[PDB]
């Protein structure tokens, strides 16, 4: 009866704000297996790419169990809720035929591994404190390259090769453009991702759907598109983002308790804090422009996403005053 | 022994340093003797109140993680690469243009810059499914290695030659050192290139041709090419040094070779079948030439002596091709 349940939940796999945490729970704690099956299957991605059920199931459950049960906010719901969210994002009507079936595989792989292995704190916390993962790869997107470095290394384990029966070239390739796309979540490169989505939005050419052409404009859209999936939570019904903010707000509590513990300047602070200025502002400045941007690639397509995105400004605005 | 050694150092400031009788004179400590009398001369151990004892401490194990079986990428060619760099500190055009932080940066990287070397290209390393290519997703691969493990080493007991810097000087030389190594992967030879070219373009400098670098993107970018520069100065000194630096460049190249024939990959180095002074004209041509000449334009005319030994070499090695 709850294996009922959980695959009546699964059948919004391809609709914005899926129920995740339930799915999660009806799952035995499985969302990221489950979700990654479900869309295997409907995108035909198993005999495509010859993947043996088996290997497919035991490969999901290695790295979900590799997401940390402990923090709040960065552990395996979040990549599952990322890959769904990329796999709707991927079926917009805008991008229909655009992307090869090597392609849509590297971008919900890269949507699963890309936060593996999460230890609930920052990059500058990483390099601030003199850690192990900084110092192995010199303070430069130190978690993002550990996450890829994790992702890729679970292959390896007994019956885990999903890509054990491509081609050495669709490897090569699909491995080059899973790296492109995870380095590309690393928010110091936001500002500098968006500069370019808004040169390809202005520099549009679209069918009597959109063209593309190169690898280059291609990879950007991948990337971009991850990098949304992944600043999704305030595009989604009310009740998924509000649950997303207090588990992104206790992480980042547990955080500046251990800045404290420390004599650290506090980055955080849970005596300080003014969670709904901060979501605003989060909106406003990064998630919103984002998205508006978006929205203009693939226009009309995302509207519905975009309308909810400033209902939930209005909301979280609402509750200031 | 330690007289001989006395003089030979004594030469740390010119260009041709005997390197290899230093080597051996040191008991293979090379880089430790090498650096420490370049931190006496430029003072850099009062500067940045090191204790002697620390240095020392650092420098030995720093060196000791320098592969003694690897023919080319080893402790000599780090120091070699330290005191190329400490001369090229020393161009007449950039005098008074870096701080002594800066100056202890581009020394301190160009020791490390590749520590642990395994014998092996960062393609082998990508082909042959490493754990360093796993690790570093297949960017600048040995490059990030030499620096992880030369900042680990100070954590060591009594390795911590850093410790008296303060917090804002640690983070800076810290960045700066990383920027450093990581643009001596020939990857970014060409990009590199490109933006020198572009600097002596629009290049600025006082009534003495000293060169005035106001901002950190153009500093560094400097002290980049300075140090890519030194690790590629080996056809640029005498002759009777350049000859021995071939023959153990194309060794470890060949040995590569063996590594790949061996494991049924196809075979890159490959010792039945080279041009050794084909390859070197080739080099010199398409990569050193290019880069020393653009130097040469930013430091003009000081970087003369330097480019006329590199063009003579140049000549010899295509006199020995039939
Ligand atoms: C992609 O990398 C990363 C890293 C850290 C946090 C995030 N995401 C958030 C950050 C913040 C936030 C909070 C206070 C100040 C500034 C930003 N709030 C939220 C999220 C999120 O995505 N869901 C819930 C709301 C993303
Ligand atoms: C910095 O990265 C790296 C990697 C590998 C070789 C080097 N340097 C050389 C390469 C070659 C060479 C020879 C044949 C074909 C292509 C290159 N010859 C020489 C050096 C050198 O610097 N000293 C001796 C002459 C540099
Ligand atoms: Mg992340
Ligand atoms: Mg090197
Ligand atoms: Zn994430
Ligand atoms: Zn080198």
């Amino acid at each position: 009866a709850q294996e009922d349940v959980l695959a009546k939940e699964l059948e919004d796999v391809n609709k914005w704000g899926l129920h995740v945490f339930r799915i999660a729970e009806l799952s035995g704690n499985r969302p990221l297996t489950v979700i990654m099956h479900t869309i295997f299957q409907e995108r035909d991605l198993l005999k495509t790419f010859k993947i043996p059920v088996d290997t497919l199931i035991t490969y999901l459950m290695t790295l979900e169990d590799h997401y940390h049960a402990d923090v709040a906010y960065h552990n395996n719901i979040h990549a599952a809720d990322v890959v769904q969210s990329t796999h709707v994002l991927l079926s917009t009507p805008a991008l229909e035929a655009v992307f090869t079936d090597l392609e849509i595989l590297a971008a919900i792989f890269a949507s699963a591994i890309h936060d593996v292995d999460h230890p609930g704190v920052s990059n500058q916390f990483l390099i601030n404190t003199n850690s192990e993962l900084a110092l192995m790869y010199n303070d430069s997107s130190v978690l993002e390259n550990h996450h890829l470095a994790v992702g890729f290394k679970l292959l390896q384990e007994e019956n885990c090769d999903i890509f054990q029966n491509l081609t050495k070239k669709q490897r090569q390739s699909l491995r080059k453009m899973v790296i492109d796309i995870v380095l590309a979540t690393d928010m110091s490169k936001h500002m500098n991702l968006l500069a370019d989505l808004k040169t390809m939005v202005e520099t549009k050419k679209v069918t009597s759907v959109l063209l593309l052409d190169n690898y280059s404009d291609r990879i950007q859209v991948l990337q971009n598109m991850v990098h949304c999936a992944d600043l999704s939570n305030p595009t989604k019904p009310l009740q998924l983002y509000r649950q997303w903010t207090d588990r992104i707000m206790e992480e980042f509590f547990r955080q500046g308790d251990r800045e404290r513990e420390r004599g650290m300047e506090i980055s955080c602070d849970k005596h300080n804090a003014s969670v709904e200025k901060s979501q605003v502002g989060f909106i406003d400045y990064i998630v919103h422009p984002l998205w508006e941007t978006w929205a203009d690639l693939v226009h009309p397509d995302a509207q519905d996403i975009l309308d909810t995105l400033e209902d939930n400004r209005e909301w979280y605005q609402s509750t200031i005053p």
